[PDB]
């Protein structure tokens, strides 16, 4: 897997966000995490902490899987990185994310994440709490 450029147009919530990639806007989706929805509880504080991150980060990259790099919505399906440090492993390991949506052919990171999600867990953050 590789990183690529892309810069921030505009934060959506806890596993969206609005992207510029190779030069056209595209919602991204976050691979092998699910946030709870605005609405729902801890939803708000998914998408502040994804929000933060990303609007802080001087660099973002995109890294997709080896398998479906859209999903049946049109989002890009990828791993998202501000400043090196995966945004889909650091919801998981807070506990604001849960591992899910594992596709085979699209599930490089996914023991990294449950890994992070263990350790969540085993502190009772957020959702686990
Ligand atoms: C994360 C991800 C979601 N999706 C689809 C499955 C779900 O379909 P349904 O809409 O039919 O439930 C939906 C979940 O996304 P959200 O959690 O953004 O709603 O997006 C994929 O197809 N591939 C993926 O990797
Ligand atoms: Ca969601």
């Amino acid at each position: 897997l590789h990183k690529e450029p892309a810069t921030l147009i505009k934060a959506i919530d806890g596993d969206t966000v609005k992207l510029m990639y190779k030069g056209q806007p595209m919602t991204f989706r976050l691979l092998l995490v699910d946030t709870p929805e605005f609405n729902e509880k801890y939803g708000p504080e998914a998408s502040a902490f994804k929000k933060k991150m990303e609007e802080n980060a001087k660099k973002i990259e995109v890294e997709f899987d080896k398998g479906q790099r859209t999903d049946k919505y049109g989002r890009g399906l990828a791993y998202i990185y501000a400043d090196g440090k995966m945004v889909n492993e650091a919801l998981v390991r807070q506990g604001l994310a849960k591992v899910a949506y594992v596709y085979k052919g699209n599930n490089t990171h996914e023991q990294l994440l449950r890994k992070a999600e263990a350790q969540a867990k085993k502190e009772k953050l957020n959702i686990w709490s």
